[PDB]
């Protein structure tokens, strides 16, 4: 189909989208940047998505977190969502489509910024929220790795399919974990989509960055980088490690796992016939900044393998003395 301003794609339906890609690209991105607001939109996408369990309830991707903002927000779970809802509702009010679809489509449109990102595939007509979300279904970085892949697989996904979603930890820093740094990155290069976060993880720790002694903290092997306890556990646990493993220097996997379980994410609750396919809509994501590769000063024997079966893959290390990294500006 032919749209207003002779930007085309393939249904009709989708027309719609192109201004609010155009908005949301100047006013939401900071100028169509892979930076702060494109990560926390990409946390929205789950914490919205999440709130799906066949036995507890919850509809799924479907807005409930923007709608129902004052109940979901005051999770203890969704500490720090107030900011980036606060901030989606204006263009939730002035456009043109619901919160659920508003939510999955910057999301998507967040990720093609950033480099080495992939194309999450996007469909419309997600219809306004029913209720709330029942608590409980939100995993957190000190849930034990039994509990969080439990509820992932009561959602509907199984421990590869968590390890996948989890590349988002590759754009991606924390606020509330230790509230003393806040803006601190899960690797080393928070604005590229890659596998340093894989790599970066598998490295013994070495220190807490800021203050030692908070919930769902561990030692991270680098100043200025954070580890989820969570993450230090899906790294060496015997169902993860291995696809954990997979994930380094491999982007091909990365960015395709990462498109076709977050469409699949964005799709809880939801009916895919019952939707119309505006996946055209999504711009191309800038290629891949830089190689796969160990800190500076780093060496294999700083790898804690974990994989059983598959030895880890030989890296070289940045050219130079060990560094620490900035927080997300
Ligand atoms: C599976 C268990 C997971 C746990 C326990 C977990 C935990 C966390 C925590 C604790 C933070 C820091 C929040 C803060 O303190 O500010 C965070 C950030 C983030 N999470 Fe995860 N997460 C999980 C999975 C996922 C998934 C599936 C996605 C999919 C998109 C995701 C996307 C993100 C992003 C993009 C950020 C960065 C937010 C920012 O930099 O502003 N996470 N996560
Ligand atoms: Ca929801
Ligand atoms: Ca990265």
């Amino acid at each position: 189909a032919t749209c207003a301003d002779g930007r085309t794609t393939a249904n009709a339906a989708c027309c719609v989208l192109f201004p609010i890609l155009d908005d949301i690209q100047e006013n939401l991105f900071d100028g169509a940047q892979c930076g702060e607001e494109v990560h926390e939109s990409l946390r929205l996408t789950f914490h919205d998505a999440i709130g799906f369990s066949p036995t507890l309830g919850g509809g799924g991707a479907d807005g409930s977190i923007i709608t129902f903002d004052t109940i979901e927000t005051n999770f203890p779970a969704n500490a720090g969502i107030d900011e980036i809802v606060s901030a989606q509702k204006p263009f939730v009010a002035k456009h043109n489509i619901s919160a659920g679809d508003f939510i999955q489509f910057a999301g998507a449109v967040g990720v093609s910024n950033c480099p080495g990102g992939v194309r999450i595939p996007f469909f419309l007509g997600r219809p306004d929220a029913v209720a709330a979300s029942p608590d409980h279904l939100v995993p957190e970085p000190f849930d034990s790795v039994d509990t969080i892949l439990a509820r992932m697989g009561d959602a509907g996904f199984s421990a590869v399919e968590v390890v996948w979603l989890l590349a988002s930890h590759s754009i991606a820093a924390a606020d509330k974990v230790d509230p003393s740094i806040p803006g601190t990155p899960f690797d080393s290069t928070p604005g590229v989509f890659d596998s340093q976060f894989f790599i970066e993880t598998q490295l013994k720790g070495r220190l807490f960055p800021g203050t030692p002694d908070n919930k769902g903290e561990v030692q991270s092997p680098l100043q200025g980088e954070i580890r989820l306890q969570s993450d230090h556990l899906l790294a060496r646990d015997p169902q993860t490690a291995c696809e954990w493993q997979s994930m380094v220097n491999n982007q091909p996997k990365i960015q395709n796992r990462f498109a076709g379980t977050m469409s699949k994410m964005a799709l809880l609750g939801q009916d895919k016939s019952k939707l119309i396919d505006c996946s055209d809509i999504i711009p191309t994501p800038p290629a891949l900044v830089g190689a796969a590769h160990l800190p500076a000063g780093f060496s294999l024997s700083d790898v804690e393998q974990a994989c059983a079966e598959t030895p880890f893959p030989a890296l070289t290390a940045d050219p130079g003395p060990v560094t620490s990294v900035p927080p997300v500006p």
